[PDB]
């Protein structure tokens, strides 16, 4: 009844604007289920600006940090996997741009999601407008934690526009959104935005 850790998902290199947000993901599975932690050269990583949040029971961990700094922030990152038959480390590379050197094609928020409210049970579309070269592909953050459309059980649609649509909202789908805009040549946050629900 054992096997080692093994990562489900691993970080990814990612390239930021000064000022904005980078999350990096990391997540394994094994027997004993393992735990996840962020340190940067072996050193645990929690500061200000530095925010771990776990999920999976720890099996999982984000690593978001804002506002990012330059060259403050720019180091390599370790999502260490562990159980009680082995310890695994895999590693994520932050770059940090300053506005003023930002790539042509950088990922740009046309129009970013603004404050929604509505009734319970009713629909609710966020939009998210971007633009960059290549043209980017959207992703959606809910109070600092990946939204996963397809694990949604139907719940949670992404639309071919970018937007983010509760389908039948509820209480539980109160809280903070963030679309973010990632290509080749990195990655953009949109500022946030939160969800209300009134009472039907
Ligand atoms: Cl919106
Ligand atoms: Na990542």
């Amino acid at each position: 009844g054992e096997e080692p850790p093994r990562f489900i998902k691993e970080p990814k290199d990612q390239i930021g604007v000064s000022g904005g947000v980078a999350s990096f993901v990391c997540q394994a599975t094994g027997d004993p289920k393992p735990r996840v932690t962020w340190n940067k050269k072996g050193k645990k990583v929690n500061s200000q600006r530095f925010e771990t949040i776990e999920f999976d029971e720890s099996a999982g961990a984000v690593l978001r940090i804002q506002p990012l700094r330059t060259p403050r922030d720019e180091n390599v990152y370790e999502c260490v996997a562990q159980n009680s038959v082995g310890e695994i480390t895999v590693h994520a590379k932050l770059t940090v741009l300053r506005e003023d050197q930002l790539p042509s094609g950088f990922p740009n928020i046309d129009m970013g999601p603004q404050l929604k409210v509505v009734e319970r049970t009713r629909t609710a579309t966020m939009l998210c407008a971007a633009s960059g070269n290549p043209d980017p592909e959207i992703t959606w953050f809910k109070d600092f934690l990946p939204v996963d459309p397809s694990a949604s059980n139907g719940r949670i649609k992404q639309l071919r526009s970018g937007a983010l649509q509760i389908e039948s909202s509820e209480e539980t789908d109160q809280g903070k959104y963030e679309c973010v805009a990632t290509n080749s040549a990195g990655v953009r946050y949109s500022s946030p935005a939160n969800l209300y629900v009134r009472v039907r």
